[PDB]
């Protein structure tokens, strides 16, 4: 049933049964400083960044080198660009990053406080101004996060300077999977603006279906990293289980020497401004703003066996668990073979035996459903056409449809049975005949 051959995995073989000594469980920062852009466009960072052996990566002081303008991105920038546009509020309390305390702050606890407000960017970036205000006079926070650049107009020259970048690190680029899907997910192919002030966090969790993530501090403030190789991520789970948080939709804040305890390896960094950090597939992070500053992140799925696989993973573990896979892979892996051609070896294999399934797949439901009598139309395709998900279930629905009505909806085959037992009342669609689908996967082949 499964879309994944185990006998092909890339992942690294970490059987580390050993407690590793104290210098491992604080392993130092992978990290990169760009002299000029010529290193920055060189495919030796590429391999880098994507190794499945580095977790996460810090490039130093690569605006500069790319010469990228990041008072663009500044506070009194973006007032003006949008000054009503929408950004939602997390309020907190502000404590010290390897720490989170209960309310009388009695004893150290995973589950992270937040709370939601919405608000203008206008009012954040006076409050941002308001709250630096006080700390000079001196000498409960609030935090902006999910802010859409999205719109190419007003945003039009913000978006056009994250253009200077490597093509492997920029929002579009034909060698990204985000960049196939072929719709908009936002936050992944569009641009996310977080503003923040000291103490500003966000808790523990991996990227959607595994992809990887490019931030960029815009400064002035620091910004204080944490991250777990995506090995570990299972036992992580196992804590927030037992301490009675979602996993994946909560709010948790790691309790290091839980980590530790656990013979579980940490990497904290800083991120100062200009520094570009890129988490690669499967990393478990957090963050906290040592400053004010403002962070621009979107998401990349590079190519390459790993990341393909990572993101294979959790969207069968989603499917699992019912929760939604924000990436329509099945829908990605075909809109891919056919525009991209692949080098990979190991890479292509892969999408290879996916699609095999996910044509395997397709003739028995297919098979089951013309000796049940049912009728099978087939709708063609639009250019610039959505994946399928279920109303349900919300797991994603390719080739065979079921439509209903009262303006129309896509269920997958079990949730469409349960509402009506015979599929009456349901049309059964294929977006791809079989042939189609039969020739377009042996037209898929090596790229030297
Ligand atoms: O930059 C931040 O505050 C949070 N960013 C992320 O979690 C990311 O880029 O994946
Ligand atoms: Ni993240
Ligand atoms: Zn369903």
């Amino acid at each position: 049933e499964s879309y994944l051959s185990p006998a092909q995995s890339v992942k690294p073989k970490i059987n580390t049964e050993e407690k590793l000594p104290r210098e491992k469980l604080n392993p130092p920062t992978p990290s990169i400083y760009l002299e000029s852009k010529r290193d920055a466009f060189s495919p030796v960072l590429l391999q880098f960044c994507t190794d499945p052996r580095n977790p996460i990566t810090v490039i130093r002081g690569l605006a500069g080198s790319l010469r990228l303008n990041l008072g663009l991105f500044s506070t009194k920038t973006l007032v003006e660009a949008s000054g009503e546009h929408t950004v939602e509020v997390r309020t907190q309390v502000q404590q010290p990053s390897d720490e989170n305390w209960d309310l009388t702050g009695t004893r150290q606890i995973w589950p992270c406080e937040s709370s939601r407000s919405h608000t203008t960017i206008a009012k954040y970036a006076q409050y941002q101004a308001s709250s630096f205000q006080e700390s000079l006079q001196e000498e409960i926070i609030k935090f902006g996060t999910n802010i859409d650049l999205s719109d190419a107009k007003r945003w039009k020259p913000q978006l056009q300077e994250l253009l200077k970048l490597p093509a492997f690190m920029r929002v579009t680029s034909t060698g990204n999977m985000l960049s196939h899907v072929g719709h908009t997910i936002l936050g992944m192919n569009t641009v996310q603006l977080y503003m923040k002030v000291p103490g500003s966090r966000t808790p523990g969790h991996q990227e959607n279906n595994n992809f990887c993530s490019v931030n960029i501090n815009i400064g002035p403030g620091d910004c204080e990293w944490f991250a777990v190789h995506e090995h570990y991520w299972e036992t992580i789970s196992a804590f927030c289980d037992r301490h009675g948080v979602d996993y994946l939709t909560g709010s948790w804040w790691p309790i290091l020497d839980d980590l530790y305890a656990s013979n579980i390896p940490v990497y904290r960094f800083v991120q100062r401004p200009g520094d570009l950090v890129w988490i690669n597939a499967g990393t478990v992070h957090w963050v906290q703003a040592t400053g004010w500053c403002n962070n621009i992140a979107w998401n990349v799925g590079p190519l390459t066996a790993y990341q393909y696989q990572l993101a294979l993973e959790r969207y069968e573990w989603n499917e699992v668990k019912n929760v939604k896979s924000i990436v329509p892979m099945i829908h990605v892996s075909w809109n891919v073979a056919r525009t991209v051609k692949i080098s990979d070896p190991d890479l292509f294999k892969m999408i290879k035996f996916c699609l095999l399934q996910s044509m395997k797949h397709c003739q028995v439901q297919r098979e089951s459903l013309v000796r049940a009598g049912k009728k099978i139309a087939y709708q063609g395709r639009v250019k610039d056409e959505p994946a399928y998900y279920c109303n349900e279930c919300d797991v994603e629905v390719f080739n065979i449809l079921f439509v209903t009505s009262e303006t129309y909806l896509v269920h997958c085959e079990g949730c469409a049975r349960r509402r009506s037992a015979g599929l009456q009342g349901v049309v059964v669609l294929e977006q791809y005949r079989t042939e189609e689908l039969a020739q377009a996967y042996d037209a898929f082949t090596l790229a030297p």
